[PDB]
Order: structure tokens, then C-alpha cells, then sequence
């Protein structure tokens, strides 16, 4: 990255910061222990989230306690079922509107009968990435994720949407990269690329060996711009890899944007919590926030 003046020095004096946190790693516990004390309570969640539990959506959510808010849920509209108030288990997560800052779709991992209301968000939401950051299945043989995008069986088709891969390339640090293109089946206009990232080493309530991959995905991200559109965010429910990677990318594009309050990681899972209930799941996950933009600033200041 080519960086002014100001933002050198922000990166050095973010730098300082979060690396001082990891020398003294009982502060780092402490912000997460005061994070899991100011939890949202179950009722907070329950009587915030009426639609996601509403009958006729409750079997479309993967995870029955990890659902959207009513004032930030995703609505489909238009939509097939006219019962089913525009319900996907997705989530809009921001921390402004600049356009120097993405914006996140933060959504579980897509079931078998959600794949076309998965498809459809993409389209309607003009969403260019999706950062999949969990396995189909886990090592157990427990299903985390529907395939909503593998082809080698034929050409993949959801309702009214057809998926067709146009290339499939890895990384030494294991990413999947995949150029996808999405259209409705009966229509001129021309399809949607949309570009799928998929990291297979990120173990559910866990974290990676290292931060080389997950930084390679921000690395990959920096220069599409914010404006054209949310980067949809996925795991199994959304919510643990899905906050981390959140955080990190979140985090490095504040400091470069001048932003002083990006330095209190706290305060940005906060208000990720606020988004979509229980955002960073495992205090090792909330270790890994600091050591992946400490890694990050220590490439960008190199």
C-alpha cells in the first residue's frame, strides 16, 4: 500500500498500542472478561428479534440462539414467500458510512432450503466479496455449512438464479479463490461477478495456527472499494470467526482512515455485539484480534 504522512504515523502509533496490549496480556483478559459481564440477556435478544423467531422462520436459522436483530436483519424484497417478512439469519454490520470503511453482511452458513434466499441477498444486496470462513463439514462429520457453490456435479441453479465458477485458484496460505458470476435465468442484463474466499484452517470456537492467511484475506480486500457494495462474512453461525475477521478488517481500515478510536478493540466488539449477538466468540478468538493487527501494522510500517 502506498501510505501518506498521516497515515504512517497512525499505523506506528496503533502499532505501539496494540503491541504494548500483547506484552501485557492480562489487559487483553481483562477487556474480554469485562465484554462477557456486559452480555446482552436473553430476553434482549428474544424480544429484539421477532422476526427471526417468528414460526414460519425458525427453521430457516441454523442455530436457534444466534439470530438478527429486527433493526439491522437483511430483508429480501422482493421476496417469494409473502409471509415470510423478507427473513435471511443475516445481519448489516458497520461502524460508519464513510466509504474508505467496508461494510459487513455478517450471515451463517447457508442450509440446503436457504441457499436461494442466500443467492438472492448477494443480487439484491450487490455484494462483490464473501469471505467463508469455515469447512462444509468438520472433522466430527458434523455439517457447519451448506454447499450454496461447489459445481463439479453441473451448473448450479436456485429458483430463478443460476451460479456458474469461472475459475478456482488457492494460495500457499490455503485460501480458496473462487470468481463466481450470478444472473436470474430469464433476464438481458448482464450477470454479477462476485469473488468467494474460503479458509478451510480456521477451526469453530477456535483460531488458526498463525494470522498469515486471514491477513492475506484483508491484504486481497484492501482495493476493493467500500462502495460497491457490503462484504458478506461467513461461518457456521456467523458469529465467532465471522466477529474475529470482522474486527481485524474493521480495525486496519479505521487506523488508515484516521480514525483514533479504532485502538479500542473493546469498544468496536461492542458495538459488533450490538449488530449481531455474541460477535467474537472465545477469548483466544479475541487474542487473535490483537495478533493479527498487530502482524498487519507491522507489514504496513515495514
Amino acid at each position: 500500500l502506498s501510505l501518506s504522512s498521516d497515515q504512517l504515523n497512525h499505523c506506528h502509533q496503533a502499532l505501539g498500542v496494540f503491541r504494548g496490549k500483547i506484552q501485557n496480556p492480562d489487559s487483553i483478559a481483562h477487556e474480554f472478561t469485562g465484554l462477557q459481564a456486559n452480555r446482552m440477556w436473553p430476553s434482549e435478544l428474544l424480544l429484539n428479534s421477532t422476526v427471526a423467531m417468528n414460526s414460519v422462520n425458525v427453521e430457516k436459522n441454523r442455530y436457534s440462539d444466534v439470530v438478527p436483530f429486527d433493526k439491522n436483519r437483511i430483508v429480501l424484497n422482493p421476496c417469494k414467500d409473502s409471509s415470510a417478512k423478507g427473513y435471511v439469519n443475516a445481519s448489516l454490520i458497520k461502524t460508519s458510512e464513510s466509504e474508505s470503511i467496508s461494510q459487513f453482511i455478517a450471515t451463517q452458513g447457508p442450509l440446503p432450503h436457504t441457499m436461494e434466499d442466500f443467492w438472492e441477498m448477494v443480487i439484491q444486496q450487490h455484494c462483490p466479496i464473501i469471505v467463508m470462513l469455515t469447512r462444509l463439514v468438520d472433522n466430527n462429520r458434523t455439517v457447519k455449512c451448506g454447499d450454496y457453490f461447489q459445481d463439479e456435479d453441473g451448473p448450479r441453479e436456485f429458483g430463478n438464479i443460476s451460479l456458474t465458477t469461472k475459475w478456482i485458484k488457492t494460495t500457499d496460505t490455503s485460501l480458496m479463490l473462487r470468481n463466481l458470476e450470478v444472473n436470474y435465468k430469464e433476464t438481458e442484463d448482464q450477470p454479477m461477478s462476485v469473488l468467494h474466499i474460503q479458509y478451510p484452517e480456521w477451526p469453530d470456537h477456535g483460531v488458526p495456527k498463525d494470522t498469515v492467511a486471514v491477513r492475506e484475506i484483508l491484504k486481497r480486500l484492501y482495493q476493493v472499494p467500500p462502495s460497491l457494495g457490503p462484504i458478506i462474512v461467513h461461518c457456521s453461525a456467523g458469529i465467532g470467526r465471522t466477529g474475529t475477521y470482522c474486527a481485524i478488517h474493521n480495525t486496519i481500515q479505521r487506523i488508515l482512515a484516521g480514525d483514533m478510536s479504532a485502538l479500542d478493540l473493546a469498544k468496536t466488539v461492542a458495538l459488533f455485539r450490538k449488530q449481531r449477538i455474541g460477535m467474537v466468540q472465545t477469548m483466544d478468538q479475541y487474542f487473535f484480534c490483537y495478533n493479527a493487527i498487530v502482524d498487519e501494522l507491522e507489514d504496513l510500517t515495514a
